[PDB]
């Protein structure tokens, strides 16, 4: 898929708001993911023991991880589709070390969209959400293609 420049400049406009508080947004997103899809928590040896949202909010380790995640994704979005180099190491670790099925990337996409909708209604009307959806779809289709080349595709 190709995004128009107008779609990228809906994506980067709302992303600029997220970047005012990267840790806060990272926490919201992971809690939403772990609540909506508990099976995903199982993939983190580091966080599997968290039982409640309170404990998730209280974890400084999860907060740090959310920051790493969003920083990496933000580096990707800012490339506007020219993200082949950034994707290679992420695909390799998620395919071979962590073993993350595409389906779970669909789940965190949903979590991201849910949090941007909740926190930034004014900058995330229908057109901006459609743009963000296309950007994340692009990300998932490119990572899926790398998964396949790497021998994981799943
Ligand atoms: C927006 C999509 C995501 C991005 C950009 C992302 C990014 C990252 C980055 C940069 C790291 C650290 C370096 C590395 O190991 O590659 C990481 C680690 C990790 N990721 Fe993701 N990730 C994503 C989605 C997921 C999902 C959906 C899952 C599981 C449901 C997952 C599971 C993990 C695990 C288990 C680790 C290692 C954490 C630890 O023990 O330190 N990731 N990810």
């Amino acid at each position: 898929m190709v995004l128009s420049e107008g779609e990228w400049q809906l994506v980067l406009h709302v992303w600029a708001k997220v970047e005012a508080d990267v840790a806060g947004h990272g926490q919201d997103i992971f809690i939403r993911l772990f609540k909506s899809h508990p099976e995903t928590l199982e993939k983190f040896d580091r966080f599997k023991h968290l039982k409640t949202e309170a404990e998730m909010k209280a974890s400084e380790d999860l907060k740090k991880h959310g920051v790493t995640v969003l920083t990496a994704l933000g580096a990707i979005l800012k490339k506007k589709g020219h993200h082949e180099a950034e994707l290679k190491p992420l695909a390799q670790s998620h395919a071979t070390k962590h073993k993350i099925p595409i389906k779970y990337l669909e789940f965190i996409s949903e979590a991201i969209i849910h949090v941007l909708h909740s926190r930034h209604p004014g900058n995330f009307g229908a057109d901006a959400q459609g743009a963000m959806n296309k950007a994340l779809e692009l990300f998932r289709k490119d990572i899926a293609a790398k998964y396949k080349e790497l021998g994981y595709q799943g």
